[PDB]
DNA sequence: CCGACAGCGCATCAGC
DNA sequence: GCTGATGCGC
DNA sequence: GTCGG
């Protein structure tokens, strides 16, 4: 946290970028000096200095010159004060409202959570499941209550068929003592690449995790991936637990490697890699690195056995989960 | 100095 | 109904 | 907003 003022300063102004201006790269350019000057080593002294940095660029060092000599930015303190600004940010902290719809309700005199509780009507389900766990989804979950959630997952996975397997991913799997969700990634050696030779395998899991009352809401549902709302039991006359996200997504068998890779993350990890690969000739998403021929068109996917060949393909030295927390 | 910026599942919509 | 674009959350 | 060619 040796600069934390320097990169909440950069991360207001991303959320800015992309809640109210809805210019998505200028967020991912806020984004990534962030992230970089977040891993950078030294009290930053200067923005000289943190110029030197890749991803932080001259607009970026003025204003951090502007923060180190006054603690804050004007630029900043103004949007603060904007009502339309404050509203829309405000609106998209809700799962299910982004950019497009906070606007439009703020348009329509929709702008504070009171609004959006006596307007139920105006929202679709999964804005309705968002608002419902506002409170919820804002808390973050401690490692310990992950592994509760783990066991529960992978007991409840098991006894619906002995061949699953899943994988508990994102920054559990990097090992940070607290999480914003549960990211779990599903495999069966009926599903492959190749062919699908069972059908509702993700359904099926879903289906017991409800059963047994720890998934609780479902924001969406497809054949390969799940995104809802679960909770820890709670003993006797205990308060309950906070509900929390959760996501599942089975992934073909043969493709895990490319898979657990994806949903380890971090988000700023996967997209410097992803885009690293590029610059090397390749193209990675959760299924497959493909090269990229000569008119910049994907090939076959590349023969993976494990995370490390992924990284070996672009020349990047190994990095364990624990490392890839951009 | 301009084009590129990672890549994709599900929900919702418009147009036919 | 299907296709394809858009919004959204990764 | 930043960076590479
Ligand atoms: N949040 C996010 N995750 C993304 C993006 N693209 C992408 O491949 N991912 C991957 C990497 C993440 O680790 C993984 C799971 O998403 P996540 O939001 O749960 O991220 P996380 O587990 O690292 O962090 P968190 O739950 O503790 O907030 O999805 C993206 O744009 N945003
Ligand atoms: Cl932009
Ligand atoms: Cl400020
Ligand atoms: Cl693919
Ligand atoms: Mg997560
Ligand atoms: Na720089
Ligand atoms: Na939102
Ligand atoms: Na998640």
């Amino acid at each position: 946290t040796l600069n934390g003022g320097i990169t909440d300063m950069l991360t207001e102004l991303a959320n800015f970028e992309k809640n109210v201006s809805q210019a998505i790269h200028k967020y991912n350019a806020y984004r990534k000096a962030a992230s970089v000057i977040a891993k950078y080593p030294h009290k930053i002294k200067s923005g000289a200095e943190a110029k030197k940095l890749p991803g932080v660029g001259t607009k970026i060092a003025e204003k951090i010159d502007e923060f180190l000599a006054t603690g804050k930015l004007r630029k900043l303190e103004k949007i603060r004060q904007d009502d339309t600004s404050s509203s829309i940010n405000f609106l998209t902290r809700v799962s299910g409202i982004g950019p497009s719809a906070a606007r439009k309700f703020v348009d329509e005199g929709i702008k504070t959570l009171e609004d959006l509780r006596k307007n139920e009507d105006k929202l679709n389900h999964h804005q309705r499941i968002g608002l419902k766990y506002f409170g919820d989804f804002e808390k973050r979950i401690p490692r310990e209550e992950m592994l509760q959630m783990q066991d529960i997952v992978l007991n409840e996975v098991k006894k619906v068929d002995s061949e699953y397997i899943a994988t508990v991913c994102g920054s559990f799997r990097r090992g940070a003592e607290s999480s914003g969700d549960m990211d779990v990634l599903l495999t069966h050696p009926s599903f492959t690449s190749e062919s699908t030779k069972q059908p509702k395998l993700l359904h099926q899991v879903v289906e017991q995790l409800q059963k047994v009352h720890f998934i609780t809401d479902t924001l969406s549902k497809g054949e390969t991936k799940f995104m809802g709302v679960c909770q820890l039991p709670s003993k006797n006359d205990e308060k309950e637990y906070p509900h929390r996200r959760i996501d599942i997504r089975l992934i073909p068998k043969d493709q895990y490697y490319c898979g657990v890779l994806y949903f380890t993350g971090s988000d700023i990890f996967n997209k410097n890699m992803r885009a690293h690969a590029l610059e090397k000739g390749f193209t990675i998403n959760e299924y497959t690195i493909r090269p990229l021929g000569v008119t910049g068109v994907a090939g076959e996917p590349l023969p993976v056995d494990s995370e490390k060949d992924i990284f070996d393909y672009i020349q990047w030295k190994y990095r364990e989960p624990k490392d890839r927390s951009e």
